[PDB]
C-alpha cells in the first residue's frame, strides 16, 4: 500500500505490472480547486488541504470539449476522444513513478495537443507506465481547460484574462516544484514535452517569465507557438467572444455583464457555439487560443523570439513527414479515407478554399504555384500529394524549423528530427503517410509490449527514441550511446543538421523543406 | 477612481481617453522636501508622508528659470517655455500608466533639456500618454533645478556642492526604485531618455556610482556630457559662484557667508544676474552645469569615460541633420528666422567671434579653413550652411559620435541613429532644416494623433520611433521586427554603423561626419 | 578640529597647508600592541580600545635598526636613516586624507624599502601629502619590524616563527580595511605600493591567502620576492637564528630556551651581532628576511609563481637605469662616491668577489664572459659600468622582469617601466647616474613642489607619474589621458612592451635587458 504526503494532503496510488517489474501510478490527483461557478473563465486558483486519504487509482474527469464525430466507429478518429467524463471539475494531473522509488527522478511533464479546443491526458497512447518502468523517470501529465473555457478573452479583463488553460498547466508545474521530491522527483531536473498544441504550449512556456523557474529543458513534437493556429489576435479574440455573447444571448453593454451572463450558461450551450464565433473555419480551426494577455504573455511572441527574449536552454524538436494529410479528410473536396483521394487540378483549387479562407486570389494562386511544378505531370496522386504538403508544410514543419533556428540563434543547442515511420497498425489509409499524431505512441513506448502486435523493427526504433527522449531530459543530450547508433548533431543556423527517425537506419541530414519554408517563411505573410 | 499606496502617501490619478483606450496619469506627484529656505543650493532631501490622499491631477510648478522672449508670440521658441507656474518649489514628478494596469511594465524616464538653466516635464511634447497607450510601457518625468539654484558650485562646501539638479534626478530615480511597482512597473527594467542637456545628463547618471543601480538602460538624443557646453571646471565654478555673489551684493570674506548671503535673495535677483556671471557668453552659453563634485561625478568625466569606468549596458545614441541651425538666430550677424539668411564671408568670420569666444584667432581660422574649402564657390547659401555645420558638429554631432565610440570599446552594443527628417508643421524656415529638439515629438508619438495635421507618412515614422525605442528599453534592442524594417546595427568602433531616421526608407550608412569630427575631436581640442 | 573615530577609538589630526589646499594628516597611529617583553618576536598582537582621543600630530617612533654611518655628514646616504627615535614600541601608521574629506577615496599603501633590515615611513621622500592634495587619494604608510626583531625565524615554532614584519604590514592592511571609510576611504579600492624590499613586500602579499582581501592592486617599484636577497631559505635561516643565539651567549638545547634568552637580551645587543650571523656578507645581504613559515607563506614563493597561485589582478611594475650603482661604494675595491671610480680588470674581478661570495670560481667567470666583451676595448669606464649592471641586472632588473612575465602569464593586465630620470638634485656623482631608490621622490611629487630647485621638465615628469600611478590604482589603467600623452601598453610574454620614463618624451620599447637576464635568469641559477 503506497500512500505519500503531499503539500496539501496524502494521495494512495495503485501498482502496476509492467515488463516483469511495477510502476506506481497516481491516477488524477487535483491541481487546483475546481473552476466551477464564479471560478468559470478565470485564472485557476490554488487548492486547500483534504486530510483525508485522496485515493488517485483512475483517471479523473476531461475538460468540457467538443468531439470527434466526424468517423463513428473508427478507431483512427475515435482513439483522440475523450475517455473519461466530461466536466468542469477536470483539474486533476497523474504521476508515474518507478519502483522502487526513486531517489532523486528526473522528471518528464507532458502537455496533450488538440488545437487547444480539445484533448485529454487518460488517453491511452499519454500512457506514462512504459517510461517510468523503462527509463526510470517520473511521468507527470495535467488537463487544463481548451475551448472557450480555457481560454475565451476579454482582454485585460480578470473576470475572462485569457490564456486560463495556459495558467492551468502553469499551476500543474508549480505542484511539480512543491511535490515531486515526495515521489522521489528531482524538481531541478523537469523536461516539459508535448504535441501539436501541446508543443505550441510547452514553447510559450519558454517565452513566459512565470514558467521560467518551473521546468528545465523543453520538447517539441509537431508544433511551436508561431505556426499560424497558434496565437489568437486580440482583434480576432474580442470579436469572438462577443460573437459567443451574441449567440448565447449574453450581448451586454457592460463587457462585466457579458461574462457574468455567459457565467450563467450551460456547459453545452458554450461548446455548441464555439464553432461559429468565427463566419469561416477550417479543419485546422483555433477559435479559442492563447492570446498576448499581458500576464502569462507579455508581448506578441514573435518579438520575444526575435529579439531573444525566453528562457535560455537545450530544446528538441520535431516533425513527422506526412503532418498535413490527417486534415485533408475533414472537409477538403475529393478526399476520403476510405479510397485513395487521388483529386484533380480543380479540386486541388478547391481545398486551397477550405484551407486559405481568405487569403487573396493572388495568395492561393502562389500557393499553387509553388506546389504543381511537377517532374512530372504524368503521375496521378500528384495534386492529392500536393495539398497536403501544403497543409503540413505551412502549418507545422516550417513553422517548427523558424522556431528551432530562432531559438537556437541565441546560443543554446537545439536537436530536430525528421519522423518517418508509419506504424505497421496505422487503421488511416496509405496514401496519408506518416501522419500528424502518429509518433507519439513510440515516444510513450507502447511498442515496447510485445503483446500488443507491433512488428520486431518498430520495438526497436521505440526503444531508441525513448532513450534519446531520456537522455535529453536527464542530460540535455538526446544520444543513444550504447548500440554504435547515429550521433545526433546539434541543429544550427547555417548548417541546419536534423536527425531522421525509422526503422531502417537514421541519417544526419540538411535543411528539410528548404525551397518549402522559404516560400512560407519568406513571401506568404500576401 | 484610481488610488495608489505609495512609500510616502496614497495618490489619486485621473483617466484619460487615449486612441479609443485608456491612460491613468498621476501629474505632480511630490519626490523631495520643496527646496525653500535654509535647503535653497542643497541636495534634495528626502519626503516625508502624508496622509491624506494627495490629488495628482495636475502638472506642478516648474522650476525658477529664466525664459525665452526672443521671439514674442512665436510658436517655435514659445513652445519650449515653462507652461506651469515657476517656483522654488517645483520638485515634482509625473507618471502615466497603461489602462488596465499593467503586471510588470517597463519604465522609461524622461530628463528634459535647456541647456541646464531652463526645461520642464510639463511641456506638451513631453507628453507620456501616448507612450504608454500605444506601448503599454511606463512612462515617468520629473522636475530638477535649473541655473544657479540647481547647479551653483562652491566645491566641496555642502552649503552649495554643485550639481543638485543632478542629484533631484537621482533622488526621482530612487523613487521609481521603491514606488513603481506600486503602479504596475518593473523598477528592474527602467530605461533613461532625454535629450540635449537631459542627454548629458542621462550620460553622467551612466558614470555616477550613486546612479548605477537605478537604471537599466539609457537613451541620448542629441547630447552628452563630453558635449563641450555639458561640464563646468571647477575653476570657472568658482569665478561663477563669486561673480554671482558680487553682483549680488553678496561677496564676504567667508563662503559659507557667501551662500548664506544668497539664500536670502530673491528667485528673481539671482534669475536677473545669472546670465552676467561670465564676461563673454555665447547662444549655447550653459552658465551653470555639472561641476566635478567628488560626489555625483567622482572624477573629470573623459578620464572615467576613455579608462572604461561607467555603468556596463547598452545604449542608444543619436543626432538631427541640423542641430547647429537653431542657435544661429539668437545672435549670429545676419540671420534671421524671417528670411533665408544669406551670409557672407566676413559675417560667418562675425559668427565664430559669437561662437568661440577666445578662441585664439588661429582657432577660428582653422576653423574656417576646414569648413569654407567649397565645391564650389558658386552657391550663395554656402556660409550660412557652414556656419550650422560648425555649430551643430562641434557641439552635439561629433561629441555624440565620440562618446558612443569610446562606450562601445568596452564591449557593449551601442546604437547610433541620424534623424533627417523635417517636421511638416516646423513654424522654423526652410534653411533651419532639420533642427535640433524637434525628433522629440516624434519619439513622444505626437504623430500618431491623426485630429493633428501631422502627415501620413509622419505617422508612419513615429509610429516605428516608438516602437523602436520602445523594443530597446524592454529588450535592449532598438529593432521593429514584424514590418520588415530595415535591422539596426550595433554601432562598434571600426565601422561605425548607423541608421538614418527619414520618412521615406532608412538606410545603413557609416562613419558620419568622418572628416568633420576627426577635426573637432582631434585637432580643435588649439 | 578633525576627529576621527575609529573602531579603537578617537584620533585627533592636523591641518597642512599645501599647494594653496588642506590636507589632514594623522601621524603615528597605533594598530599592534607594542611587541614587547614577551611579545617580542611574535606575530603582532590586535590593538585595544583606548578612550581617550589619541593625537596623531607626529610621525612614531621607528623600529629598532642599524643605520648607514658610512658616509657621516652626507645627504645621499643619511637621507635613507631613520628621523624619529627608535624603539621596539614603533607598530603605528599614518594617513593623509584630502580635504575637504573625500567621499569615497581610493586608498595608496606604501610599504618602504630598506632591505628588511631598515627603514621608516616617516621619511621625507615617502611623505604622503602631495598624493592626497594633487590626486585626491588617502595615503596610509605603516611602521613594520625589521632585522632579527622582524624576521628572526626558528620555524613552526610561534616563539620565532619568522615574518613577523610582513604580519606587521598585513595588520596595517586590516586596520586599513576596518577603519578606512571613518575617514573617507574606500577599502574596496586599496592599492599597495612599495620600493626595493617593500615591493618584495607587495609581491609577497600578493601570493599569500591572508592579505588577498585585504587590497585590490599592486605596485612594484625596483622589487619582487624573486630578487636574489629576498627569501631566506629554512637553512639558512635556522643557521643565523643559531648563530644568533651563539653570540649572544644564548645558546641552549631547548629552542623555546634560546628564544626566551633572546626575549632578555637588549635591542642593542641583538642590532650589533646581526652584521655577524653570517660567514661572508654583501653590501646586498639581508640577514633576516621573508621565509617559508607555512603561515604567511606556504610553500617555496617561486613555486607558487610559476603554478600561477596568486592574487589574480592588475599590476605595476618597474625598474631604474642604474639600479645596481648605489651598491658599489660599500665595499667595490676602486670605487668612490667622490671620483670617477675608473676600476681595472683586476679590480672588476675582485668585485664579483664582493658580490659573489660563493660562487664557484666558474659561476664569477661567467658573469665576468657575459659582461665583458666589449665594442670596444678602448673606453676607460668600461669594467666601472659592467660592474654595476651586474649588481643591477641580477638583483633588481631581471627578477622584477621575469616575475612580470611569469604573473601575466596567467591572465592580469602587467605594466612595465624603465625609469631614466637622473633627478637635478641627486648628491651622488654622476657616474651612478639613474640610481636605486630616486624615482620615489617623483612618485610622491615632491618636485611639484616649486620652492624646491628642481627644474621644471622635472615638475611636469612628477605630475605625469603621479597621475599615471593614481589612475593605475582608481581605475587599473596607468593612463595619463588629457596631455596627448604616449599609451601606456601591457605587458605580455611574447612582446614584453614597457614604457620608458624621462623629462624629454617617453617611447614604447620591447624586451628590456634582453640578453643579459637569459644570463642571469636562464643560466647563472652555477
Ligand atoms: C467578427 O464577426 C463578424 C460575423 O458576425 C457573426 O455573428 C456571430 C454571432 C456569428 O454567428 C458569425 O457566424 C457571424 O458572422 C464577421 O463579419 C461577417 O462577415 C460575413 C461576410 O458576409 C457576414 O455574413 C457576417 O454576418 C459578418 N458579420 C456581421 C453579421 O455583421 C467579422 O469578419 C468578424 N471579424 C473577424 C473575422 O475577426
Ligand atoms: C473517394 O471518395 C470521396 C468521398 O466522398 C465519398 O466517399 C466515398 C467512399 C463514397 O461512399 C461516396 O458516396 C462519398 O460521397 C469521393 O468524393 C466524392 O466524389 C463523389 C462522386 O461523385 C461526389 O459525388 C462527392 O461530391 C464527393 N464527395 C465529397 C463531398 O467530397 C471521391 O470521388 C472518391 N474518389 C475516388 C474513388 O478516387
Ligand atoms: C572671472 O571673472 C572676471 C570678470 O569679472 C566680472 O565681474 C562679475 C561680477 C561680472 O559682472 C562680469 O561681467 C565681470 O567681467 C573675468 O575677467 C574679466 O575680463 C574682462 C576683459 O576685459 C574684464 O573687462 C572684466 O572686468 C574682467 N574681470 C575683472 C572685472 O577683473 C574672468 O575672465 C573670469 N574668469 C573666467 C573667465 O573664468
Ligand atoms: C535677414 O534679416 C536679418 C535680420 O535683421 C533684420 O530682420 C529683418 C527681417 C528686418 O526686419 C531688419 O530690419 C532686421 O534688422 C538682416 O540682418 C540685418 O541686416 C540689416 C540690413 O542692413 C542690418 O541693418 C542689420 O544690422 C542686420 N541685423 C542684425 C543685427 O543681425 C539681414 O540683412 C537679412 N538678410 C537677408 C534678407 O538676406
Ligand atoms: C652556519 O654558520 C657557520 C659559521 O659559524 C659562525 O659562528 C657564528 C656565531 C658567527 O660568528 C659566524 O661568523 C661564524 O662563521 C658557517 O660555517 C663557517 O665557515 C667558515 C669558513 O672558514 C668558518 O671560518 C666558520 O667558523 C664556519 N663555521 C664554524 C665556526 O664552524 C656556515 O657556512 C653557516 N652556514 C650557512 C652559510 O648557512
Ligand atoms: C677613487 O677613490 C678610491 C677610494 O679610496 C679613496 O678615496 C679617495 C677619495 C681618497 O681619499 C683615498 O685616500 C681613499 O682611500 C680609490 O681607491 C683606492 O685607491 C687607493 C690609491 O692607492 C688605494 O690606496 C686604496 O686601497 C683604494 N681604496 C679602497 C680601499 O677601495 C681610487 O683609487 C680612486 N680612483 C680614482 C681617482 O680613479
Ligand atoms: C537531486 O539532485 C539535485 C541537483 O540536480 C541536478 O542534477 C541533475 C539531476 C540535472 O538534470 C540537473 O537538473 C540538476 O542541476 C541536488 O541539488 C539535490 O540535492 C538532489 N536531491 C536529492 C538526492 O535528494
Ligand atoms: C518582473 O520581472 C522581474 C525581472 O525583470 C526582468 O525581465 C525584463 C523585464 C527585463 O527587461 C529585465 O529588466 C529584468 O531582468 C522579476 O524578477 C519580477 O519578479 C517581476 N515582477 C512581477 C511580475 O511581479
Ligand atoms: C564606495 O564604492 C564602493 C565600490 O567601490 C568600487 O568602485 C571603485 C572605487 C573601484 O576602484 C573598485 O575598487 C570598487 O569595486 C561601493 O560598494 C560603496 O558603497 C561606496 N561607498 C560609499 C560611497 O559610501
Ligand atoms: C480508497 O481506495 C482504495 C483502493 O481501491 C481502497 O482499498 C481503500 O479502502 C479506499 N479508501 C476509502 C474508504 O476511501
Ligand atoms: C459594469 O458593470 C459591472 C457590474 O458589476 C460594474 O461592476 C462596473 O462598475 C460597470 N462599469 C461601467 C460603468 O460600465
Ligand atoms: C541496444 O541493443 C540491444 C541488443 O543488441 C537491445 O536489446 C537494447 O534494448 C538496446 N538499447 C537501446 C537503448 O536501444
Ligand atoms: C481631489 O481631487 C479630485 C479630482 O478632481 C476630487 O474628486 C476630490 O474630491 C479631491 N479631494 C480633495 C477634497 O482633496
Ligand atoms: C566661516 O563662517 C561660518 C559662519 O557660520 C562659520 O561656521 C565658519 O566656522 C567660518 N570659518 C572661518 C574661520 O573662516
Ligand atoms: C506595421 O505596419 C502596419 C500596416 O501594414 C501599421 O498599421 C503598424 O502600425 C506597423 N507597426 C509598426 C510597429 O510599425
Ligand atoms: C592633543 O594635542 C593637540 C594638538 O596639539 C592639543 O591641542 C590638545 O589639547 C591635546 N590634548 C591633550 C591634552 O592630549
Ligand atoms: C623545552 O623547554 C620549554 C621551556 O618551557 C618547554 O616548554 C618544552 O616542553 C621543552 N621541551 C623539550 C623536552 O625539549
Ligand atoms: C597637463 O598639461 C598641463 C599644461 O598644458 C599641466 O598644467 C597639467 O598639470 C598636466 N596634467 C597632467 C596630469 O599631466
Ligand atoms: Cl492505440
Ligand atoms: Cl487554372
Ligand atoms: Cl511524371
Ligand atoms: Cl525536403
Ligand atoms: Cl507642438
Ligand atoms: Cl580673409
Ligand atoms: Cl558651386
Ligand atoms: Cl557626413
Ligand atoms: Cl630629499
Ligand atoms: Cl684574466
Ligand atoms: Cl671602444
Ligand atoms: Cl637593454
Ligand atoms: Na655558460
Amino acid at each position: 500500500d503506497i500512500i505519500i504526503a503531499t503539500k496539501n494532503g496524502k494521495v494512495r496510488g495503485m501498482q502496476l505490472t509492467v515488463f516483469g517489474g511495477t510502476v506506481t501510478a497516481f491516477l488524477g490527483i487535483p491541481y487546483a480547486q475546481p473552476p466551477l461557478g464564479r471560478l468559470r473563465f478565470k485564472k485557476p486558483q490554488s487548492l486547500t488541504k483534504w486530510t483525508d486519504i485522496w485515493n488517485a487509482t483512475k483517471y479523473a474527469n476531461s475538460c468540457c470539449q467538443n468531439i470527434d464525430q466526424s468517423f463513428p466507429g473508427f478507431h483512427g478518429s475515435e482513439m483522440w476522444n475523450p475517455n473519461t467524463d466530461l466536466s468542469e471539475d477536470c483539474l486533476y494531473l497523474n504521476v508515474w513513478i518507478p519502483a522502487p522509488k526513486p531517489k532523486n527522478a528526473t522528471v518528464l511533464i507532458w502537455i496533450y495537443g488538440g488545437g487547444f479546443q480539445t484533448g485529454t491526458s487518460s488517453l491511452h497512447v499519454y500512457d506514462g507506465k512504459f517510461l517510468a518502468r523503462v527509463e526510470r523517470v517520473i511521468v507527470v501529465s495535467m488537463n487544463y481547460r481548451v475551448g472557450a473555457l480555457g481560454f475565451l478573452a476579454l482582454p485585460g479583463n480578470p473576470e475572462a484574462p485569457g490564456n486560463m488553460g495556459l495558467f492551468d498547466q502553469q499551476l500543474a508545474l508549480q505542484w511539480v516544484q512543491k511535490n515531486i521530491a515526495a515521489f522521489g522527483g528531482n524538481p531541478k531536473s523537469v523536461t516539459l514535452f508535448g504535441e501539436s498544441a501541446g508543443a505550441a504550449s510547452v514553447s510559450l512556456h519558454l517565452l513566459s517569465p512565470g514558467s521560467h523557474s518551473l521546468f528545465t529543458r523543453a520538447i517539441l513534437q509537431s508544433g511551436s507557438f508561431n505556426a499560424p493556429w497558434a496565437v489568437t489576435s486580440l482583434y480576432e479574440a474580442r470579436n469572438r467572444t462577443l460573437n459567443l455573447a451574441k449567440l448565447t444571448g449574453c450581448s451586454r453593454e457592460n463587457e462585466t455583464e457579458i461574462i457574468k451572463c455567459l457565467r450563467n450558461k450551460d456547459p453545452q450551450e458554450i461548446l455548441l457555439n464555439e464553432a461559429f464565433v468565427v463566419p469561416y473555419g477550417t479543419p485546422l480551426s483555433v477559435n479559442f487560443g492563447p492570446t498576448v494577455d499581458g500576464d502569462f504573455l507579455t508581448d506578441m511572441p514573435d518579438i520575444l523570439l526575435e529579439l531573444g527574449q525566453f528562457k535560455k536552454t537545450q530544446i528538441l524538436v520535431g516533425v513527422n513527414k506526412d503532418e498535413g494529410t490527417a486534415f485533408l479528410v475533414y472537409g477538403a473536396p475529393g478526399f476520403s479515407k476510405d479510397n485513395n483521394s487521388i483529386i484533380t487540378r480543380k479540386e486541388f483549387q478547391e481545398g486551397l478554399k477550405i484551407f486559405f479562407p481568405g487569403v487573396s486570389e493572388f495568395g492561393k494562386e502562389s500557393i499553387l504555384f509553388h506546389y504543381t511544378d511537377w517532374v512530372d505531370d504524368q503521375r496521378p496522386e500528384n495534386y492529392r500529394e500536393a495539398l497536403g504538403d501544403v497543409v503540413g508544410d505551412y502549418n507545422f514543419i516550417c513553422p517548427a524549423l523558424e522556431f528551432t533556428k530562432k531559438f537556437s540563434e541565441w546560443g543554446n543547442n537545439a536537436f530536430f528530427y525528421y519522423f518517418e515511420h508509419r506504424s505497421s497498425k496505422l487503421p488511416w489509409p496509405e496514401w496519408m503517410g506518416v501522419m500528424h499524431g502518429y509518433e507519439i505512441e513510440f515516444v510513450f513506448g507502447l511498442p515496447l509490449e510485445r503483446r500488443d502486435q507491433y512488428t520486431k523493427a518498430e520495438e526497436i526504433l521505440s526503444r531508441s527514441i525513448v532513450k534519446r527522449w531520456a537522455n535529453f531530459a536527464k542530460y540535455g543530450n538526446p544520444q543513444e550511446t550504447q548500440n554504435n547508433s547515429t550521433s545526433w548533431p546539434v541543429f544550427k543556423s547555417t548548417e541546419q543538421k536534423y536527425l531522421t527517425l525509422n526503422t531502417e537506419s537514421t541519417r544526419i541530414m540538411t535543411k528539410l523543406r528548404a525551397q518549402q519554408c522559404r516560400f512560407w517563411t519568406s513571401f506568404f505573410p500576401v
